[PDB]
C-alpha cells in the first residue's frame, strides 16, 4: 500500500525481501549502486515486484534502498557468496582473452549442477549478466524441463543473451532455439531427454560457426536438480555433449567428489555454497509456477503484454503426433488443455524427434462433431501443420 521501509546496505550486503502473498512491493534505490541478480539498478527508478516475488538487491560499495508496500520478509544479509560468483565470471573472461590471443576464438562453456533449490537459475542469471556487462554475448542454455526460464515447461531451450535481464521480467526471450521434450521431468523418458540435449549441442555448435560474438561469448548451462542415480550419468553426458570446460557444483560435496574422479582432467570443477537466501519450494508451488510460465508464454508480462489469438482449426488442416518413435494421434477429448508444439519439420517424420519447434499452442476446446479444435496461439495462423503433443496441461 503506502507504508515505507528504509534500508542502509554496507558494502557487500544484500537486501533480501519477499513480497506479500496478496500485494505488490515497489523498490527504489535512493543512494549509491546496487544490482539485482546481476542487473544494475537505476537510481531513483521505481521497480514494482508482484506478489510472492523473492528478490535480493546486492551492493558492491554501499547503497540505501526504499521499499514501499507490504513484505512477508525484508532484511539485510551481510554475508553472501557474491564474490565467488564474480570470480567465476572473471575466470571465464580470462579464458576468453587468452583464446583470443591464441588466434576464430571458442569461448568457455560452463555447466551448473546441484540439487534442487540451491540458487542455480539465479547463479546462471548473474553469470550471464556479468558477461553482457563485460561486452560479451553468451548463450544461455536451459536444460530444466520443469522450471524453464526461456520457454514453456517440457522444453529444452537456448537464447543468445545480448542485454542484461530485466529486473522484473528476466532475460528477453527473443528467437530462442526450442526443443519439445513434452514432460516435466527427464525421468519420464531419459533416453529421449539425452537425445534432445545432444541435438541441442550439435545445433548450437553449427550456429556459432556463423556468429563470432556468440562463439566467443560461450555458454552458461542450467540443469535440473536430478543429481542422484540416473540423473548423475545424465550430468556426465551433458558435460560431454556440450564440451564444457568448467563445471560448477552448488552445495553438493559428494557430487563434487564423484565428478572430480570421472570428468576429463582438462575440465575445471568448482564447488561453491548456496546462498542463505535461496528459498526451498514444495511441489505445489512448483506446479503453480509452471502454470504461470505457460500463461506468460501466451500473454506476456505486466511490462510487455502479449496478445494471443484464439481460433478454430480443422482436424483436416493439422496432423497431431506424440513421441514415445513417433505415433500419429486421432484428435480426441483427451488432447484438451494440452500444449502442442508447432514442429519445424515439414512432415510427421522421423525428423520430428530431431527438429526444434516454431512455438506452442494450447488446445482449449475440442469439437468432435464439427471436427474442429480451438487453440490459443501467439500468432494469427499456425506456423506449422505438424503439431506435437506435450503432456503439460493448462487451465486458463
Ligand atoms: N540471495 C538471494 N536472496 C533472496 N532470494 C533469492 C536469493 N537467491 C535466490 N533467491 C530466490 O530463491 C528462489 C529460488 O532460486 P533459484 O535460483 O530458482 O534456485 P534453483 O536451484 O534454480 N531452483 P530449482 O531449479 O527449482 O531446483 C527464487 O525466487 C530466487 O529469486
Ligand atoms: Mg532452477
Amino acid at each position: 500500500e503506502e507504508n515505507v521501509q528504509e534500508f542502509v546496505l554496507k558494502e557487500d550486503c544484500e537486501l533480501r525481501f519477499a513480497a506479500g502473498d496478496d500485494s505488490d512491493v515497489c523498490l527504489e534505490l535512493v543512494k549509491g549502486y546496487a544490482e539485482i541478480f546481476g542487473t544494475e539498478l537505476l537510481l531513483n527508478k521505481k521497480y514494482t515486484f508482484p506478489a510472492k516475488s523473492r528478490v535480493a538487491a546486492f551492493t558492491w560499495k554501499g547503497a540505501t534502498i526504499e521499499l514501499v508496500g507490504t513484505t512477508e520478509s525484508a532484511y539485510v544479509a551481510e554475508s553472501t557468496p557474491m564474490v565467488i560468483y564474480l570470480n567465476i565470471h572473471a575466470a571465464m573472461e580470462e579464458v576468453r582473452k587468452k583464446r583470443e590471443e591464441q588466434a576464430k576464438a571458442k569461448g568457455p562453456r560452463l555447466l551448473l549442477v546441484g540439487p534442487t533449490d540451491v540458487g542455480k537459475t539465479t547463479v546462471s542469471r548473474i553469470l550471464c549478466n556479468y558477461s553482457v556487462r563485460q561486452g560479451r554475448t553468451p548463450i544461455f542454455v536451459e536444460l530444466d524441463v520443469g522450471q524453464n526460464s526461456v520457454s514453456v515447461p517440457g522444453t529444452v531451450a537456448a537464447v543468445l543473451v545480448q542485454k542484461t535481464a530485466d529486473v522484473i521480467d528476466g532475460f528477453e526471450r527473443n528467437q530462442p532455439i526450442v526443443f519439445n521434450f513434452g514432460h516435466t521431468s527427464p525421468s519420464a523418458n531419459l533416453s529421449l531427454y539425452e537425445a534432445l540435449f545432444k541435438e541441442m549441442a550439435t545445433t548450437l555448435n553449427a550456429q556459432i560457426q556463423e556468429n563470432d560474438e556468440a562463439k566467443i561469448g560461450g555458454m552458461i548451462i542450467n540443469t535440473c536438480g536430478w543429481v542422484d542415480g540416473e540423473g548423475y550419468k545424465c550430468i556426465v553426458k551433458a558435460a560431454s555433449a556440450f564440451e564444457v570446460d568448467v563445471v560448477i557444483v552448488l552445495d553438493h560435496e559428494r557430487l563434487y567428489s564423484d565428478l572430480s574422479k570421472e570428468l576429463p582432467e582438462f575440465v575445471r570443477l568448482t564447488h561453491v555454497p548456496k546462498s542463505g537466501g535461496v528459498e526451498q519450494r514444495t511441489g505445489q508451488i512448483r506446479s503453480k509456477m509452471r502454470g504461470e510460465n505457460v500463461h506468460r508464454y501466451f500473454y506476456g508480462t505486466r511490462a510487455n503484454n502479449l496478445y494471443p489469438f484464439t481460433f478454430d482449426v480443422s482436424f483436416d488442416d493439422v496432423t497431431l503426433c506424440k513421441i514415445g518413435k513417433l505415433v500419429i494421434m486421432e484428435p480426441s477429448a483427451d488432447i484438451k488443455h494440452h500444449l502442442f508444439a508447432f514442429s519445424r519439420s515439414t512432415k510427421a517424420d522421423e525428423n520430428v524427434l530431431k527438429s526444434p519447434v516454431f512455438g506452442f499452442c494450447l488446445v482449449t476446446e475440442v469439437d468432435l462433431e464439427k471436427r474442429t479444435m480451438s487453440i490459443l496461439c501467439p500468432q494469427r495462423t499456425i506456423p506449422s501443420k505438424v503439431l506435437v503433443f506435450s503432456d503439460i496441461t493448462h487451465l486458463d
